[PDB]
């Protein structure tokens, strides 16, 4: 008997109707889905249950289910006439005005593309070639190098690509922005270079998690290059691919392009089934947390505070302070340059799935959120222009202090 209630019976016998032999079955679900959308329509949309009942925009709301129980009746005289098959076809269109529901009114919808800055275009070519060409050093220093590599140069190179190929795809971000979230590259690039995106940067942040279990492998253990397997960087490596690989499948599913009318542009979205669309953006939001912050921090913090105390478990010189001093400084630079990066993003995603959840019905709360969010997807591809500073420039000072305090 609520909004959200009368959708799921008009979506659940939009089902019965797609799987069905006789009319009278047929007949049966339209029944109460004409119902529920006589019902749905009585029922003020929730995010904006401050607006006046006559209001436009309730006006529009109201209007919507006049259109479909329009169509519901369409169909039922196609069923009372025992054509099956005619009503099935006719309720296809019912899809159709219940996507237009979606767009309008679930989501951040209720509350336009006219909030256009142009720093971000700006700001996302800037890291762009920033980050390339530190990314690019890293790789190409591998080149000049002078001595014996470790298994950690295996991530430090895996890491720099990743970077560089997350990097690359900005340039399609910053045009997307530039013309108003409408997609010109074509429908395939938007699902292919949608999970391209996400693929290297679980894989960038996958790796970022190996690079700090092995420091801290470095304090615990010093004599770690013979402690080693030399299988393990080559089990290693290909698990976090695929990884990443397994993490980035939600978006080669659903990534897809979809017009949007209101706004007359086709934007590069995640596609999820429309009767599912809100708690499916709700679950996907949440496992980015998990997947993608929490889960990693944990480890970056459990190797911070495991190698903080091995350091001042060792000696107490004061000279000997320095050289341990210094080895924290760099290991407290990967945990906090993380969350520096990450934290807004995953602050912004949590506060957006609380929205599909129904929790955040503010609207001038969802507009930060959505005005906020370019600015916090961008310093996640800040943290690749540091990742450079944070390893491989300070991967040689790194190794020589452990074996200073290790004599
Ligand atoms: C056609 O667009 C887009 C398609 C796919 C993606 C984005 C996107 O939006 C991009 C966009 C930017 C600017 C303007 C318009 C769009 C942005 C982002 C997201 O969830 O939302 N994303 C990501 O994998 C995240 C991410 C989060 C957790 C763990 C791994 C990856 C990401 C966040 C921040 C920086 C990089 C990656 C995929
Ligand atoms: C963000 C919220 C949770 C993710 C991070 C959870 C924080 C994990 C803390 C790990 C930790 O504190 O390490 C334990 C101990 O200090 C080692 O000796
Ligand atoms: C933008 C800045 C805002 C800051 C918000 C950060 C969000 C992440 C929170 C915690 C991660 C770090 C976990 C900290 C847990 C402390 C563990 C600890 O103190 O360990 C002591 C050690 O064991 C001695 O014996
Ligand atoms: C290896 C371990 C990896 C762990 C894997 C992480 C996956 C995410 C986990 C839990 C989130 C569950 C979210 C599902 C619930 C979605 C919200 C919902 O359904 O409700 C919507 C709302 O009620 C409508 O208004
Ligand atoms: C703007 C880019 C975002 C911030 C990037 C790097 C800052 C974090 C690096 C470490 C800072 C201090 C480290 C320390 O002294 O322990
Ligand atoms: C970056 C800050 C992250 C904050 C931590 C939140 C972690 C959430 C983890 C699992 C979510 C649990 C289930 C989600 C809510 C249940 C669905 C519902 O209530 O309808
Ligand atoms: C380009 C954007 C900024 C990139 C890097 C700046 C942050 C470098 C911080 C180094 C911390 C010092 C240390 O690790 O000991």
């Amino acid at each position: 008997a609520d909004l959200e209630d009368n959708w799921e019976t008009l979506n659940d016998n939009l089902k019965v109707i797609e799987k069905a032999d006789n009319a009278a079955q047929v007949k049966d679900a339209l029944t109460k889905m004409r119902a529920a959308a006589l019902d749905a329509q009585k029922a003020t949309p929730p995010k904006l249950e401050d607006k006046s009942p006559d209001s436009p925009e309730m006006k529009d709301f109201r209007h919507g289910f006049d259109i479909l129980v329009g169509q519901i009746d369409d169909a039922l005289k196609l069923a009372n006439e025992g054509k099956v098959k005619e009503a099935q076809a006719a309720a296809e269109q019912l899809k159709t005005t219940r996507n237009a529901y979606i767009q309008k009114y679930l989501g951040s919808g209720s509350c336009p593309s006219d909030k256009h800055l142009d720093a971000i275009p700006i700001l996302y070519y800037i890291i762009f070639v920033i980050g390339f060409l530190v990314n690019i050093v890293v790789v190409t220093l591998f080149c000049c190098q002078k001595g014996p590599k470790k298994v950690s140069s295996i991530y430090i190179f895996n890491l720099a690509v990743a970077d560089l190929l997350l990097l690359a795809t900005l340039p399609l971000w910053a045009t997307y922005y530039s013309y108003r979230y409408d997609w010109l590259f074509g429908p395939v690039m938007c699902k292919v270079f949608g999970s391209f995106l996400t693929l290297n940067m679980f894989a960038s942040i996958f790796f970022i998690t190996c690079m700090s279990v092995d420091r801290y492998q470095s304090v615990i253990y010093p004599f770690l290059s013979q402690r080693r397997n030399p299988w393990q960087a080559s089990y290693i490596v290909p698990l976090v691919w695929c990884m990443a690989c397994l993490s980035s499948l939600p978006t080669f599913y659903f990534r897809d392009v979809r017009t949007i009318e209101y706004l007359g542009v086709n934007a590069c979205i995640m596609a999820f089934p429309p009767e599912k669309y809100a708690q499916w953006s709700a679950g996907i939001a949440l496992m980015k947390n998990i997947l993608g912050f929490i889960i990693p921090l944990i480890f970056i913090a459990t190797c911070y505070f495991g190698i903080r105390k091995h350091l001042l478990k060792t000696n107490s010189y004061g000279k000997n302070r320095i050289t341990r001093d210094q080895v924290l400084k760099m290991a407290a630079a990967v945990v906090l340059a993380f969350i520096i990066c990450w934290l807004p993003f995953h602050v912004l995603t949590f506060l957006d799935a609380l929205a599909w959840m129904g929790v955040i019905n503010s609207c001038e709360v969802i507009a930060v959120i959505d005005l906020a969010l370019p600015f916090a997807i961008l310093l996640g591809f800040t943290n690749s222009c540091v990742n450079p500073f944070l390893y491989c420039f300070v991967g040689n000072r790194f190794q020589q202090k452990l074996r200073s305090v290790f004599r």
